This record gives C-alpha cells, structure tokens and sequence, in this order.
DNA sequence: GGGGGAAGGATTT
DNA sequence: ATAAATCCTTCCCCCA
C-alpha cells in the first residue's frame, strides 16, 4: 500500500495570513476568548513566527500578551477555516477516491492505484502541495509510507511546509530507533506507562510478554503496537464517519444554578443539532467541566430517533442529574449527540 | 463464561 | 485555563 498524508500548516494562523497577506512575517496569535474577563481564554495556535517564543495553542491568552505583547491577536473563526478547509479536501478528492479526512486539516489518501513507487508518489505530493498552494495559497506538509501511522509520523518529521517518505527500509530503521512517543494514539499517559515497562521503542513491545503490557495500555494499544512493531500494521485508508457530534460552552462564570447555566446549555444544543444536519441520534450527553476543571457527564440512549424539543427536555434531566451527583460548581457545559440512525 | 449494549471515566488530539 | 471525539473498562441482563 501507498499512503500519502497531508497535514496542513499552522492551519487557522496561516489562513488569517491567507485572507489578510499583512500578517505574513509577523507573530500571529488565533485565539478563543471565554469572555469571563479582559483576555481570558485560550490559544487556539499560533504561526511559527510567534511560536518561536513560547506562544502556542494551549497557553493563555494573557500568558500570550506577556511574551508578545504587539504579536496581532486574532478570535478564532471556525467556521471560515471550516470552508477553507472543505474546498482543499476536496482537491485532495481529485487525487484519490480513496480519502480519509481525519480532521480539518488532516486527511489520508491511497495512493496505491495512482503511483508504483515512492518516486512516483513523492512527485505526485508536490504536485498536491503546488495544487493546494496555487487554489488556496495554503501550504501544507506531505508524509509518505506504507501504512497511515507511518505516513502521519513523516508529515510530522517534515512539517512546515515539507514532504517526506519512509521507505520500507527506514521504517524498520524507525522500528527500532523512533523515540515510542512520537507514535500516533500514544500520549502522555501511554508513554509514561510504557517508560516504565522499560519499552521506549517500537521494537521492544515485541520483547515484553504481552499480558503484562495488555494489563498496563489495554488490549487494544498492546496490540495496535505490537502490529506495528512486527511491521504488519496497515489498516485500509476509509471514508471517515462522524460517530458523535456536539458543542461545549464555557460559562462567563462558574455556577450550578439550573437556571442560569439553561441558557449555556441550550446554546450548545442548537450549535449542535446545527452542525447534526439531517442526522438523527439516538443518545445524547451533557458534560460539564467542573470549577477544578475535572470531567462529568451524564447520558441517555432512546430506542428512536431525537426531536430537538426532546434533547431540550432530555438536556436538562442529566445536568440535574450532573448537579445532584456532583458537588462542584460548573465551569463550561456542553452536550453530545450519538448512535445516528 | 460471554454476547451484547449501555454508561461514564480515560485518553488522545 | 479553548474545544471535539473516540476509546477502554465496568455492570448487567441473560442465554431456549
Ligand atoms: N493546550 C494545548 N497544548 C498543546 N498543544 C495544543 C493545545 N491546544 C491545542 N494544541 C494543538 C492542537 C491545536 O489545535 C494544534 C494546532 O495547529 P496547526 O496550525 O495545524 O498545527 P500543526 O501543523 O503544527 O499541527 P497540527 O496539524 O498537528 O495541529 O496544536
Ligand atoms: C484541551 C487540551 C489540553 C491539554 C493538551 C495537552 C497536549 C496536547 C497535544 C496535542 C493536541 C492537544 C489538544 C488539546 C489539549 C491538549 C493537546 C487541556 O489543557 C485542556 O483541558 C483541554 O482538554
Ligand atoms: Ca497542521
Ligand atoms: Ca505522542
Ligand atoms: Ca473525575
Ligand atoms: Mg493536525
């Protein structure tokens, strides 16, 4: 198989750079301002430019303004990145019929009907990159491999706006030499857990008997290493299926006043069933961020599809349900619908 | 013992 | 102190 991955770079930053060409060359800063004081809120990212100094998604907007104070802080428009976004996947399409559109600005193409080696193939990715950069004046980054793991790790090693292949031969390298963390689905948590079963590379899964590392990731990552580690992983590129779609809000201030989180809550519902678009769930979730930032939530399966008058009514059962089992003030609020019809 | 499915916390991004 | 989704593990009913 011949994967090619396409990651997009500093997606949101660099479409403001897109839509006002000013900002290229300076520090730009795409934030999510939670309103419950004068630059509250979060990064959402930043370009290289401003993340050359420690300003970049995830740090405080006021974090932020301290390292650059005169960086240009843009809110952040979702949905203008979503539509620019939605007309490259779709160049992406001309290329393969075989897609997976894993995020907005990430999608896998199986490229193994188009190209017969990774010659041809990394031809074909500048050929992607120059298509993508002349249409929407976007660079992105190309990873090239066997499989999408391996695909997704050279973007990776290449990005901003590179281009690399893994041959066979360097993923066997990789195998044994790739610092385990850097492998896709592996976090913090993993990583650590792994680090103390003496398990830093791919190759030393297949060392370790495999109940004892079952029991410390689960199942289902032991696996999903081992296979990769063995050099046998390779799961078909497929069309990418949103199981579950929702919103979640944060509150200008903390509460667990039912009647004054409603409105919050409501919110999140209609922003949903905005972006559900003809699809019909069956369950539907409330989850809420407590004052110490710990996760509750609370949910209900119904035997047919959901009215939006119903996940209105439902809604405000399990935040009762929350607020009665939880003690702690509500920091953000959201809702989540699943099990489409 | 385990299929099957529901629920809630865990983990990744 | 943003936000979106999927992934494990647990509990529970019950097997014709
Ligand atoms: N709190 C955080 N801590 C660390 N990383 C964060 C945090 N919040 C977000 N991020 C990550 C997810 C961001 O939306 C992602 C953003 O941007 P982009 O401009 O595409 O990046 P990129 O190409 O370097 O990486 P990527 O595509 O992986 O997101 O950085
Ligand atoms: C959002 C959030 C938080 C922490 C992290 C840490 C590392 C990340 C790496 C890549 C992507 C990413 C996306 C969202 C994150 C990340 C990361 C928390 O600080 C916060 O509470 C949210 O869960
Ligand atoms: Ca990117
Ligand atoms: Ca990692
Ligand atoms: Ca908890
Ligand atoms: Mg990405």
């Amino acid at each position: 198989m011949i994967v090619l991955f396409v990651d997009f770079d500093y997606f949101y930053a660099q479409v403001e750079e897109v839509l006002n060409p000013s900002l290229k060359g300076k520090p730009v800063v795409v934030c999510v301002f939670s309103g419950r004081f004068e630059d509250s809120g979060a990064v959402a990212t930043a370009n290289y430019e401003a993340r050359k100094f420690g300003v970049k998604a995830g740090i405080p907007i006021v974090e932020a303004k301290k390292i650059l104070p005169n960086a240009v802080y843009l809110p952040m428009r979702k949905e203008v990145y979503q539509q620019v976004s939605s007309r490259i996947m779709n160049l992406l399409r001309e290329y393969s019929e075989k897609i997976e559109i894993a995020s907005i600005d990430e999608a896998y193409l199986d490229i193994s009907d188009k190209v017969r080696d990774y010659r041809e193939a990394y031809n074909l990715g500048l050929e992607i990159k120059n298509k993508i950069l002349e249409k929407e004046k976007i660079t992105v980054t190309v990873g090239i491999s066997k499989n999408k793991v391996f695909a997704k790790i050279a973007a990776d090693m290449a990005k901003p706006n590179g281009i690399k292949v893994i041959d066979d031969e360097e993923v066997k390298r990789l195998i044994r030499e790739l610092d385990i963390a850097d492998v896709p689905g592996i976090g913090n948590i993993t990583a650590e857990k792994l680090k103390k079963l003496g398990i830093n590379k791919l190759v030393d899964t297949l060392s370790i008997e495999f109940d004892k590392l079952k029991g410390m990731i689960g199942e289902a990552k032991a696996k999903y290493l081992i296979s990769l580690a063995r050099d046998e992983y390779n799961e078909p590129i497929r069309t990418r299926v949103r199981k579950s779609i929702g919103r979640i809000v944060t509150m200008k201030r903390n509460s667990r006043n039912l009647e004054e989180i409603k409105p919050y809550l409501f919110r999140a519902i209609e922003e949903s069933y905005y972006k559900l678009d003809k699809r019909i769930p069956k369950a539907i979730h409330v989850v809420a961020v407590t004052e110490d930032l710990d996760i509750v939530s609370r949910g209900r399966t119904f035997p047919h599809g959901i009215s939006k008058e119903t996940a209105y009514s439902e809604s405000v059962k399990l935040l009762q349900k929350i607020l009665e089992e939880d003690e702690r003030k509500i920091r953000r609020i959201g809702v989540r619908f699943s099990k489409f019809i």
